[PDB]
């Protein structure tokens, strides 16, 4: 069985870095902005039974927003990513969550992920503030993570998988 997941969120928050870290163990300090949504795969075991993630890594720039439904229409899950160092990205994440609730399948499982936890002092979003959004929106899970340090990336995907 397979998990069809879409990555959404403001450009620069680290959608491609998370999905490449998870699927390929690849991180780039100079990851290029995504033009057309990229497809990425990986198989992971659940509690014995095998599982294939099929991930659509969307371009986050607002000019590519109208393309996002092509990638979210058949999705089982969405990871809506923000950057813990940039307060504005959390409000962008809230807009995506609302858009998904209005336009996507009501069974869609949404996980909120605050990325770049490794950037210490530059944090602008508290754990408390990110989770307040996830609780207010009754999302499936809330994690802070670091694609760069590979911290909590595996755990976000495993958690999401168990909720599908
Ligand atoms: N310090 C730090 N930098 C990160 C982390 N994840 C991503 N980055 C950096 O942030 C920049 C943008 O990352 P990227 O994955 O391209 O973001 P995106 O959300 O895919 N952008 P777009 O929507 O335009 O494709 C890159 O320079 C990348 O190295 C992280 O966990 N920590
Ligand atoms: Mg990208």
């Amino acid at each position: 069985t397979s998990a069809k997941i879409v990555m959404l969120g403001e450009s620069g928050a680290g959608k491609s870095s998370i999905a490449l870290r998870f699927t390929r163990n690849e991180f780039l300090a100079n990851q290029e902005t995504t033009i057309g949504a990229a497809f990425l795969s990986k198989t992971v075991m659940i509690d014995g039974r095998a599982l294939k993630y099929e991930i659509w890594d969307t371009a986050g720039l607002e000019r590519f927003r109208s393309l996002a439904p092509i990638y979210y229409r058949g999705a089982s899950g969405a990871l809506v990513v923000y950057d813990i160092t940039n307060s504005e990205s959390l409000k962008k994440a809230q807009t995506w969550i609302k858009e998904l609730r209005a336009n996507a399948d009501p069974s869609l499982i949404i996980v909120l992920v605050g990325n770049k936890k490794d950037l210490g002092s530059l944090r602008q979003v508290s754990f408390e503030d990110g989770q307040r959004l996830a609780a207010e929106e009754q999302l499936a899970a809330f994690y802070e993570a670091s694609a760069k340090d590979n911290n909590n990336v595996e755990q976000v995907f495993l958690d999401l998988a168990a909720k599908l």
